[PDB]
């Protein structure tokens, strides 16, 4: 399945620390992010998808159509711009983020009512699972 859409809730987070600091995120930032639950909501419909991704002191939210490039500020996560593109590979959904940091980007995919999210910077996979509400 490509249907992402829905609540999802963080259960799992392998090396959250070592993709922010590959962003250079700063410690003190760091230091409380990693304590953090977070929500992830997802509203797709066909090209077209709205991600806002919450915690109780930061937000990350991001509207892109797939397969449309787009140049983009990253804002306050880490103040770069990127080219972005988001593309499916099977029922996985893929960004690539072309810029300074090198293989720089995103991968979701559903596993029945989990989704899963590698983030990418340099040579750190931080890997995500939700689990949908
Ligand atoms: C497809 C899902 C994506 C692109 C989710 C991206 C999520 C972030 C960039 C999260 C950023 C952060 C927070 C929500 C608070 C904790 C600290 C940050 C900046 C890493």
């Amino acid at each position: 399945t490509r249907d992402q859409n829905g609540t999802w809730e963080m259960e799992s987070n392998e090396n959250f620390e070592g993709w922010m600091k590959a962003l250079d995120i700063d410690f003190a930032t760091r230091k409380i992010a990693v304590r953090l639950t977070q929500t992830l909501v997802i509203d797709q419909d066909g090209d077209n998808f709205k991600v806002k991704t919450t915690s109780t002191f930061w937000n990350y939210d991001v509207d892109f159509t797939v397969g449309v490039e787009f140049d983009e500020y990253t804002k306050s996560l880490d103040n770069r711009h990127v080219k972005a593109l988001v593309t499916w590979e099977g029922d996985v959904l893929v960004c690539v983020q072309k810029g300074e940091k090198e293989n720089r980007g995103w991968k979701k995919w559903i596993e029945g009512d989990k989704l899963y999210l590698e983030l990418t910077c340099g040579d750190q996979v931080c890997r995500q699972v939700f689990k949908k509400k």
